[PDB]
């Protein structure tokens, strides 16, 4: 009755200790008549450690020193088994009922994670293989958002076999200036370039092509930045929005009409790319008052300080009711795959 | 120097006998100075054997009896591990470097087995874990390909949430008579219908919506059916042409032009879509001759009598050479993505 939710968390990405944050805090919250955690990190090498609740983090006190402990105790998975699919090398570990995955790096965030947990037949908590596949894609994401009919920046992608013919001239009077440049799986933050002159571009799209085999150059956006938290499966529901300012203010100073035409835009760009569970939505609004969509995050912050928690917060879903949801939504898709 | 290539087959699905076959074929021609094979096969319960290549196969000259030895030799995967990332539950497997994945069903064949192999550090055959989701499900797929502004039979796609919703009145007069109903993950055989009627539609939606959660309604196209095969990762090469006589016929009766323009579009939709490695494009020519895509498939028929290898062979690329060339192609992605 009580059932067993196996936290993974960490994972090589410069996110690494946001995740290691977010695992305390879901740990602190989970409903323990409803949940008992097993704790499964993964190093900044990609090795997974199955950890004790009491002691997965060292110097977990200190925000500049918190790292996973790693404890050796290693992991394995057994392809198509139906149950003890999560093995110790070496002898024994709970049963694992539903996983809440919070890996951030290309692996636990592209798809490739979310894969193997299928592989091994364990519900989990978020969006599946295509969806997660899609978001993490940039330039896939833009185009199967465009050919929704919502709005994106404009913008162009190059691989490297074409990044060699490109022409600053031609991409500034299609896009503008300034333009954004960035890696197409990653690129917020890495890889990220703001070229303000022509002359910068060839060592912005050098530094991208880096990151990625892919790389988008993609027009400026004039308009503020409103972020809208969404969470469900085929129904989905939004968030009250909040406002980056430049620090994000809840709930954000904008319309009723604004804030629910935010709102329905968060759902249907969340249902275009396949999501489920939860996803960030993050728009401009322009002048004007046009809305268009920056990123959907398929992998939110999960701390007690990140974005995606405090708007639910903020429209009246506490996170200890946040973190049992999206657990009931991981059920409710495996149970449905399980008919098909 | 010998390299070792896990070739994994078998799989819960109704082709699951085809990949028998095609395991069988792929072992007789893997070119025995460059590579020595592992195989695991796949049960019809999803359940990992380990089989020798003396000894992997019941009844193996006879098609209607051909099934998988269920060895019970179990096999574990390493997450994150860096060597035997797949080990035998119970002593030892050859380290494999390479894996060629021939699993038809929903899991070899949509990404999930793609992510696995991803998180195990394992080179493989064919598209990564994006390019096999975005093709399985046939409704994303189509999204891109008329973003990428290629001809797509026009159609509409429900789930069950707005199945009920569903007005045949509405949809043949967007879409036509006949109606091709499938579920939108899988439906090529499964789960399809050809309704003539507006009266069989109700129980071809009904029918498809037992196999997925997405159901597909397309019109009629009419026009010849071409196949063309697809080899390679960022510079893609495609095959001659053969007809679908409806039994295929190569290299097929067209022009130079149009063999052309079929043999470049087979390429646009493989990058659209993000493919890898290999795939089969069907296509419709028109009369007209406008050419519509059907299906991109990135799990093609490995068999001595499949297509894709057949339209390789009449372009004069042998199968011991095309199975090579899809290692090749594995081994470089892997070292690629090592880079990033």
């Amino acid at each position: 009755r009580k059932i067993r939710v196996g936290l993974i968390f960490g994972g090589k990405s410069a996110e690494h200790e946001v995740s290691l944050q977010s695992a305390r805090n879901i740990l602190d919250a989970l409903d323990p008549q409803r949940f008992e955690p097993v704790l499964i990190g993964i190093d900044k090498q990609g090795q997974w450690h199955v950890n004790d609740p009491d002691s997965f983090l060292l110097h977990a006190d200190d925000p500049a020193r918190i790292a996973l402990h790693r404890s050796g105790r290693g992991v394995a998975l057994l392809p198509g088994a139906q149950q003890q699919q999560l093995r110790p090398i070496q002898q024994a570990l709970a049963q694992i009922d539903v996983v809440f995955p919070i890996v951030h790096g290309t692996l636990g965030e592209d798809g490739s994670l979310q894969g193997l947990l299928r592989m091994a037949n364990l519900p989990f908590v978020g969006s599946g293989v295509l969806g997660s596949a899609v978001a993490m894609d940039k330039d896939m994401a833009k185009r199967v958002l465009r050919d929704a009919r919502l709005a994106v920046a404009p913008f162009v992608c190059f691989d490297r076999h074409t990044a060699a013919h490109a022409d600053v001239d031609t991409l500034i009077a299609q896009l503008g200036l300034p333009l954004f440049v960035k890696p197409a799986n990653q690129g917020s933050s890495v890889g990220v370039s703001q070229v303000r002159t022509a002359d910068a571009f060839a060592a912005a799209l050098a530094l991208a092509l880096a990151y990625d085999h892919k790389v988008l150059v993609e027009a400026a956006v004039a308009g503020r930045e409103i972020e809208c938290a969404v969470l469900g499966n085929a129904v989905p529901h939004a968030s009250v929005c909040g406002e980056v300012v430049v620090e994000i203010v809840i709930p954000a100073d904008i319309d009723a009409q604004t804030q629910q035409r935010i709102q329905q835009i968060a759902v249907q760009a969340y249902q275009a790319l396949g999501c489920a569970g939860m996803a960030r939505v993050d728009v401009f609004l322009c002048a004007d008052g046009r809305i268009v969509i920056n990123e959907v995050n398929t992998l939110p912050g999960f701390t007690r300080i990140s974005v995606y928690p405090k708007l639910w917060q903020a429209s009246g879903l506490d996170y200890r009711g946040l973190i049992t949801r999206l657990i009931e939504l991981a059920l409710e898709r495996h149970t449905d795959d399980q008919l098909l």
